[PDB]
């Protein structure tokens, strides 16, 4: 019956991986500012984070393009200038990315002192 | 020893799926507004997103009830009117949902132009 | 050929778990306040959530240290006092944690009434 147990094991093994990846989806983060408002939506997909932008008219693709399997975001206004920080994580490594009005740059964030 | 390798493989196979789903949990997103404040907490559970609300007294169930395995949220005030956008993702499909004071509606967001 | 199918099954079984955990990473949430600003970044890692803080000078470790596999956060100001709510989830159990200026405390949030 060992071969029959293998047939059952193969079926259980195909079910266990089908179910894993079936329930798998992309992960997003969002932030907004002003009264219009502007909206930025960051999507982690297959180890890549990309950005979509809304400034009142329609949606378009933003500059942000960095690696990661997970993303979070916060932002604040200095008067009307927007400042954005995006936290991108692969494995156990979190990288901070900074928008301060003139391009994305790597930030000072570290996970442990 | 092939049958013995199968016994070991079955044990490794039961460990590999137990560990996967054991570490699995629901995913949440949160937003807030005002000085009271009001709080909204969105929970993705088994392909369903639902909403819990706090307006200063206690917690209750909100109107939001849409499919998705992942959720993010942002909100803004126009004077004292709250506007909410919720980003719900299943597989590779992200759907935007809009609260503007008179019911949830599907938003214009798309992932690629 | 059953033993040969087992050799193939073992290879498929080692690929299916390698790929799972390979794509696995930590999950983060972020919030900010003021014009400096202050930033708080919460990281869920191996069932533990910890906190990193920025108040204008550099990054340091905060007080927050609670269990969970997933985290979300929101915050608001009452004048200049910061109030924070962190939502920590293990399995299907979401616990709210409250910062109101004098230590973290468990909040009134429940998932269903
Ligand atoms: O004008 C669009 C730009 O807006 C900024 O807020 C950032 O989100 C940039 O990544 C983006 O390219
Ligand atoms: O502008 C650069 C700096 O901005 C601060 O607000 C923090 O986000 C730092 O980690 C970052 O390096
Ligand atoms: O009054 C409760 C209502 O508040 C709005 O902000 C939305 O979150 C609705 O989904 C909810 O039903
Ligand atoms: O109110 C409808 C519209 O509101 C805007 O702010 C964006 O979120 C759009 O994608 C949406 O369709
Ligand atoms: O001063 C640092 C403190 O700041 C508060 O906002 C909280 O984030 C605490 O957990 C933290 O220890
Ligand atoms: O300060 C305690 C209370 O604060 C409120 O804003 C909510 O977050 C409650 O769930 C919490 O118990």
């Amino acid at each position: 019956s060992e071969i029959a147990a293998l047939k059952q094991e193969i079926a259980a093994l195909k079910k266990e991986i089908a179910a894993l990846k079936a329930g798998a989806s992309v992960q997003t983060a969002a932030t907004s500012w002003g009264t219009v408002p502007s909206i930025r939506v960051y999507t982690a997909n297959n180890g890549k984070i990309t950005e979509r932008c809304w400034d009142g008219k329609g949606w378009y693709t933003g500059a942000f393009n960095e690696p990661g399997d997970n993303v979070s975001v916060t932002s604040w206004l200095v008067g009307s200038a927007i400042h954005i920080r995006v936290y991108a994580s692969t494995g156990t490594t979190t990288t901070e990315w900074c928008w301060d009005g003139n391009g994305w740059t790597k930030g000072a964030y570290t996970a442990t002192n």
